[PDB]
Protein backbone atom coordinates (compact mmCIF):
# COMPACT_ATOMS: atom_id res chain seq x y z
CA UNK A 1 0.00 0.00 0.00
CA UNK A 2 2.95 2.57 0.88
CA UNK A 3 4.38 3.73 -1.98
CA UNK A 4 8.34 5.74 -2.25
CA UNK A 5 9.47 7.68 -5.17
CA UNK A 6 12.86 7.53 -5.77
CA UNK A 7 14.93 10.11 -8.28
CA UNK A 8 18.05 8.20 -9.19
CA UNK A 9 21.12 9.58 -10.69
CA UNK A 10 23.07 5.73 -10.25
CA UNK A 11 22.31 3.37 -12.89
CA UNK A 12 19.62 0.93 -13.40
CA UNK A 13 21.23 -1.99 -13.25
CA UNK A 14 23.03 -1.26 -9.82
CA UNK A 15 19.98 0.45 -8.16
CA UNK A 16 16.88 -1.70 -9.62
CA UNK A 17 18.24 -5.16 -7.83
CA UNK A 18 18.47 -3.58 -4.62
CA UNK A 19 14.65 -1.82 -4.81
CA UNK A 20 13.28 -4.95 -6.11
CA UNK A 21 14.50 -6.50 -2.38
CA UNK A 22 13.52 -3.87 -0.58
CA UNK A 23 9.72 -4.24 -1.86
CA UNK A 24 9.83 -7.72 -1.45
CA UNK A 25 10.79 -7.59 2.32
CA UNK A 26 8.80 -4.31 3.67
CA UNK A 27 6.03 -4.47 0.75
CA UNK A 28 6.52 -1.12 0.25
CA UNK A 29 5.97 -0.48 -3.38
CA UNK A 30 8.95 1.56 -4.98
CA UNK A 31 9.60 4.07 -8.63
CA UNK A 32 12.57 4.93 -9.45
CA UNK A 33 13.12 7.48 -12.39
CA UNK A 34 16.50 7.28 -13.60
CA UNK A 35 18.72 10.03 -15.27
CA UNK A 36 21.52 11.89 -14.72
CA UNK A 37 22.32 14.02 -11.48
CA UNK A 38 22.94 17.14 -13.17
CA UNK A 39 19.30 16.67 -15.02
CA UNK A 40 17.56 15.35 -11.33
CA UNK A 41 18.48 18.35 -9.94
CA UNK A 42 17.62 20.63 -13.33
CA UNK A 43 13.99 18.62 -12.80
CA UNK A 44 13.65 18.58 -9.03
CA UNK A 45 13.88 22.59 -9.10
CA UNK A 46 11.47 22.82 -12.00
CA UNK A 47 8.95 20.16 -10.43
CA UNK A 48 9.43 22.34 -7.12
CA UNK A 49 6.64 21.91 -4.20
CA UNK A 50 4.43 19.65 -6.98
CA UNK A 51 7.24 17.23 -6.80
CA UNK A 52 6.32 13.47 -6.13
CA UNK A 53 10.18 12.74 -5.46
CA UNK A 54 11.04 10.99 -1.79
CA UNK A 55 14.96 10.67 -2.20
CA UNK A 56 17.23 11.75 -4.59
CA UNK A 57 20.01 8.71 -4.73
CA UNK A 58 23.05 10.69 -5.93
CA UNK A 59 26.27 9.36 -7.95
CA UNK A 60 28.16 12.18 -6.76
CA UNK A 61 28.46 14.43 -2.95
CA UNK A 62 28.64 17.09 -5.36
CA UNK A 63 25.56 16.60 -6.98
CA UNK A 64 24.15 15.82 -3.61
CA UNK A 65 26.05 19.34 -2.46
CA UNK A 66 23.75 21.29 -4.82
CA UNK A 67 21.02 19.91 -3.73
CA UNK A 68 21.71 20.88 -0.19
CA UNK A 69 22.09 24.28 -1.24
CA UNK A 70 19.62 24.52 -3.43
CA UNK A 71 17.06 24.08 -0.58
CA UNK A 72 15.84 20.48 -1.44
CA UNK A 73 16.95 18.48 1.53
CA UNK A 74 16.23 17.56 4.82
CA UNK A 75 18.46 17.58 7.92
CA UNK A 76 19.17 13.93 8.87
CA UNK A 77 18.97 12.14 12.47
CA UNK A 78 21.98 11.08 14.47
CA UNK A 79 20.69 7.38 14.16
CA UNK A 80 21.34 7.09 10.54
CA UNK A 81 24.33 9.88 10.28
CA UNK A 82 26.03 7.36 12.57
CA UNK A 83 26.15 4.47 10.24
CA UNK A 84 28.91 4.72 7.73
CA UNK A 85 32.29 5.35 8.42
CA UNK A 86 33.37 8.20 6.65
CA UNK A 87 32.29 11.18 4.26
CA UNK A 88 28.83 12.49 6.14
CA UNK A 89 28.68 16.01 5.07
CA UNK A 90 28.68 18.71 7.35
CA UNK A 91 25.14 19.92 6.28
CA UNK A 92 24.17 16.51 7.69
CA UNK A 93 21.34 16.94 4.63
CA UNK A 94 22.25 13.59 2.87
CA UNK A 95 24.02 9.97 4.13
CA UNK A 96 27.11 8.86 1.73
CA UNK A 97 26.40 4.72 0.87
CA UNK A 98 29.71 3.56 -0.84
CA UNK A 99 33.15 5.05 -2.03
CA UNK A 100 35.21 4.44 -5.25
CA UNK A 101 38.36 5.94 -5.71
CA UNK A 102 40.61 7.20 -9.03
CA UNK A 103 43.34 4.94 -9.98
CA UNK A 104 45.57 4.65 -12.14
CA UNK A 105 45.53 1.38 -14.79
CA UNK A 106 48.15 -0.08 -16.34
CA UNK A 107 49.20 -2.95 -18.61
CA UNK A 108 52.05 -4.94 -16.59
CA UNK A 109 53.20 -6.78 -19.29
CA UNK A 110 54.48 -3.17 -20.89
CA UNK A 111 54.90 -1.91 -17.47
CA UNK A 112 56.28 -1.86 -13.99
CA UNK A 113 54.86 -1.14 -10.53
CA UNK A 114 57.84 0.26 -9.04
CA UNK A 115 58.25 3.03 -12.32
CA UNK A 116 54.65 5.07 -12.28
CA UNK A 117 54.81 8.12 -10.51
CA UNK A 118 53.65 8.88 -6.94
CA UNK A 119 51.96 11.85 -8.01
CA UNK A 120 49.71 12.32 -11.08
CA UNK A 121 51.02 15.45 -11.71
CA UNK A 122 54.35 13.78 -12.76
CA UNK A 123 52.54 10.92 -15.30
CA UNK A 124 53.23 13.25 -18.33
CA UNK A 125 57.01 13.43 -17.56
CA UNK A 126 56.23 9.54 -16.92
CA UNK A 127 54.95 8.66 -20.42
CA UNK A 128 57.39 11.01 -22.07
CA UNK A 129 60.52 9.15 -20.48
CA UNK A 130 59.02 6.02 -20.92
CA UNK A 131 58.28 6.58 -24.78
CA UNK A 132 54.35 6.55 -24.81
CA UNK A 133 53.40 8.72 -26.95
CA UNK A 134 50.40 7.22 -28.21
CA UNK A 135 49.96 4.78 -25.73
CA UNK A 136 48.13 6.61 -22.89
CA UNK A 137 44.11 6.98 -22.34
CA UNK A 138 41.59 8.81 -20.98
CA UNK A 139 38.15 9.65 -20.53
CA UNK A 140 37.69 13.14 -20.98
CA UNK A 141 33.72 13.05 -21.44
CA UNK A 142 33.07 10.79 -17.98
CA UNK A 143 31.93 12.14 -14.97
CA UNK A 144 34.91 11.10 -12.56
CA UNK A 145 37.38 12.18 -14.39
CA UNK A 146 35.81 15.46 -14.83
CA UNK A 147 35.60 15.10 -10.82
CA UNK A 148 39.54 14.22 -10.61
CA UNK A 149 40.35 17.13 -12.83
CA UNK A 150 38.08 19.81 -10.39
CA UNK A 151 40.07 18.52 -7.96
CA UNK A 152 43.74 19.09 -9.26
CA UNK A 153 42.12 22.16 -9.54
CA UNK A 154 41.31 22.90 -5.76
CA UNK A 155 44.39 21.38 -4.35
CA UNK A 156 47.06 22.57 -7.50
CA UNK A 157 44.93 25.65 -8.78
CA UNK A 158 44.19 26.23 -12.38
CA UNK A 159 47.45 27.28 -13.79
CA UNK A 160 49.43 23.99 -12.69
CA UNK A 161 45.58 22.01 -13.83
CA UNK A 162 45.75 23.48 -17.33
CA UNK A 163 50.28 22.76 -17.32
CA UNK A 164 49.19 18.95 -16.55
CA UNK A 165 46.29 19.18 -19.03
CA UNK A 166 47.90 20.38 -22.30
CA UNK A 167 51.35 18.15 -21.27
CA UNK A 168 48.86 15.02 -21.09
CA UNK A 169 47.53 16.18 -24.28
CA UNK A 170 51.00 16.41 -26.10
CA UNK A 171 51.24 12.83 -24.87
CA UNK A 172 48.74 12.25 -28.12
CA UNK A 173 46.68 10.19 -25.89
CA UNK A 174 43.72 8.20 -27.02
CA UNK A 175 40.64 9.19 -25.68
CA UNK A 176 37.89 6.49 -24.80
CA UNK A 177 33.78 6.90 -24.91
CA UNK A 178 33.82 4.87 -21.01
CA UNK A 179 36.11 3.12 -18.84
CA UNK A 180 35.84 -0.09 -20.52
CA UNK A 181 36.16 0.84 -23.94
CA UNK A 182 39.65 2.01 -22.08
CA UNK A 183 40.54 -0.90 -20.12
CA UNK A 184 39.82 -3.35 -23.15
CA UNK A 185 42.47 -1.46 -24.94
CA UNK A 186 45.14 -1.60 -21.82
CA UNK A 187 44.17 -5.16 -22.17
CA UNK A 188 44.93 -5.46 -26.19
CA UNK A 189 47.69 -2.97 -26.05
CA UNK A 190 46.48 -0.53 -27.91
CA UNK A 191 46.99 2.12 -24.62
CA UNK A 192 49.71 1.55 -21.49
CA UNK A 193 48.05 3.32 -18.94
CA UNK A 194 45.21 5.57 -18.18
CA UNK A 195 43.45 6.68 -14.98
CA UNK A 196 40.14 5.04 -13.93
CA UNK A 197 37.63 4.17 -11.23
CA UNK A 198 39.19 0.86 -9.17
CA UNK A 199 35.78 -1.01 -9.78
CA UNK A 200 36.15 -1.25 -13.31
CA UNK A 201 39.59 -2.88 -12.62
CA UNK A 202 37.87 -4.69 -10.15
CA UNK A 203 35.53 -6.12 -12.67
CA UNK A 204 38.22 -6.84 -15.29
CA UNK A 205 40.35 -8.62 -12.85
CA UNK A 206 37.01 -10.79 -11.95
CA UNK A 207 36.70 -11.15 -15.68
CA UNK A 208 40.17 -13.03 -15.35
CA UNK A 209 41.97 -10.31 -17.01
CA UNK A 210 44.89 -9.30 -14.68
CA UNK A 211 45.18 -5.72 -15.33
CA UNK A 212 47.78 -3.27 -12.97
CA UNK A 213 46.21 -1.01 -9.88
CA UNK A 214 48.23 1.64 -9.21
CA UNK A 215 47.39 4.36 -6.56
CA UNK A 216 49.27 7.33 -5.97
CA UNK A 217 50.91 8.83 -2.65
CA UNK A 218 48.70 8.92 0.19
CA UNK A 219 46.54 12.62 -0.40
CA UNK A 220 47.29 13.10 -4.22
CA UNK A 221 44.56 14.36 -6.61
CA UNK A 222 44.94 10.85 -8.60
CA UNK A 223 43.24 9.31 -5.72
CA UNK A 224 40.33 11.13 -5.94
CA UNK A 225 37.28 10.02 -3.00
CA UNK A 226 34.15 9.49 -5.39
CA UNK A 227 31.50 9.23 -2.63
CA UNK A 228 27.98 8.46 -3.80
CA UNK A 229 24.95 8.62 -1.44
CA UNK A 230 21.26 9.21 -1.25
CA UNK A 231 19.48 12.39 0.56
CA UNK A 232 15.47 12.56 1.96
CA UNK A 233 13.88 15.60 -0.26
CA UNK A 234 11.86 17.90 1.88
CA UNK A 235 8.91 17.39 -0.58
CA UNK A 236 8.66 13.52 0.76
CA UNK A 237 5.35 13.06 1.64
CA UNK A 238 6.33 9.22 3.16
CA UNK A 239 9.41 9.72 5.96
CA UNK A 240 9.16 6.43 7.49
CA UNK A 241 8.96 4.43 3.94
CA UNK A 242 12.19 6.85 2.98
CA UNK A 243 14.22 6.78 6.20
CA UNK A 244 13.52 2.94 6.41
CA UNK A 245 14.97 2.61 2.58
CA UNK A 246 18.03 5.08 3.41
CA UNK A 247 19.13 2.42 6.38
CA UNK A 248 18.36 -0.40 4.20
CA UNK A 249 21.21 1.25 2.20
CA UNK A 250 23.65 1.15 4.79
CA UNK A 251 22.74 -2.59 6.13
CA UNK A 252 25.38 -5.36 5.83
CA UNK A 253 23.62 -6.70 3.79
CA UNK A 254 23.24 -4.17 1.32
CA UNK A 255 26.99 -3.19 1.67
CA UNK A 256 27.84 -6.42 0.76
CA UNK A 257 26.02 -6.04 -2.80
CA UNK A 258 27.89 -2.63 -3.02
CA UNK A 259 31.19 -4.58 -2.64
CA UNK A 260 30.22 -7.72 -4.31
CA UNK A 261 27.89 -7.04 -7.12
CA UNK A 262 28.98 -3.58 -7.96
CA UNK A 263 32.87 -3.79 -6.81
CA UNK A 264 32.90 -0.34 -5.01
CA UNK A 265 34.00 0.29 -1.19
CA UNK A 266 31.31 -0.59 1.59
CA UNK A 267 31.17 2.31 4.36
CA UNK A 268 30.27 0.35 7.05
CA UNK A 269 32.25 -3.25 8.82
CA UNK A 270 30.18 -6.66 8.76
CA UNK A 271 31.22 -7.66 4.77
CA UNK A 272 33.52 -9.77 3.10
CA UNK A 273 35.62 -7.68 0.82
CA UNK A 274 36.90 -8.74 -2.48
CA UNK A 275 40.92 -9.15 -2.41
CA UNK A 276 41.23 -6.44 -4.64
CA UNK A 277 40.07 -3.93 -2.48
CA UNK A 278 42.51 -2.17 -0.48
CA UNK A 279 41.56 -2.35 3.67
CA UNK A 280 39.35 0.42 4.28
CA UNK A 281 41.64 2.57 6.33
CA UNK A 282 43.72 2.52 3.63
CA UNK A 283 41.70 3.19 1.04
CA UNK A 284 40.34 6.21 2.93
CA UNK A 285 43.54 7.67 3.09
CA UNK A 286 44.51 7.56 -0.67
CA UNK A 287 42.34 10.68 -1.28
CA UNK A 288 42.90 14.25 -0.86
CA UNK A 289 41.15 15.78 2.45
CA UNK A 290 38.89 17.93 0.23
CA UNK A 291 35.54 19.47 1.01
CA UNK A 292 34.14 16.95 -1.73
CA UNK A 293 30.66 19.00 -2.30
CA UNK A 294 33.04 21.55 -3.49
CA UNK A 295 34.71 20.40 -6.27
CA UNK A 296 35.01 23.32 -9.07
CA UNK A 297 33.56 21.33 -11.18
CA UNK A 298 32.61 23.80 -13.38
CA UNK A 299 36.13 25.21 -13.30
CA UNK A 300 36.96 21.79 -14.48
CA UNK A 301 35.08 21.52 -17.22
CA UNK A 302 36.25 24.99 -18.42
CA UNK A 303 39.79 24.21 -18.70
CA UNK A 304 38.99 21.03 -20.23
CA UNK A 305 37.28 22.67 -23.11
CA UNK A 306 39.77 25.73 -23.33
CA UNK A 307 42.70 23.14 -23.40
CA UNK A 308 40.22 21.42 -26.49
CA UNK A 309 40.36 18.10 -24.36
CA UNK A 310 36.37 18.21 -24.47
Amino acid sequence: SPTLTIYSGRGQSLVEPLVKQFEAETGIRVQVRYSTDAQILAALQEEGSRSPADLFWANTAGALGQASAKGLLRPLGETLLEKPIAFVPASRTWVPVTVRLRVLAYNPDRIKAEELPESLLDLPRFAREKGLVGRVGWTPTYSSFQDMVAGMIALYGEEKTREWLLAMKALAPKAYPSNPAMLDAIRAGEVDLGSTNHYYVVRFRRAGYRLGMHHFRDGDAGNLALVTGAGLLKTSKNLAAATRFLTYLLSPQAQQYFVGNIGEYPLVKGVALDPNLLPLEEALAKSPKLDLEKLPLDRALRLLRETGVL
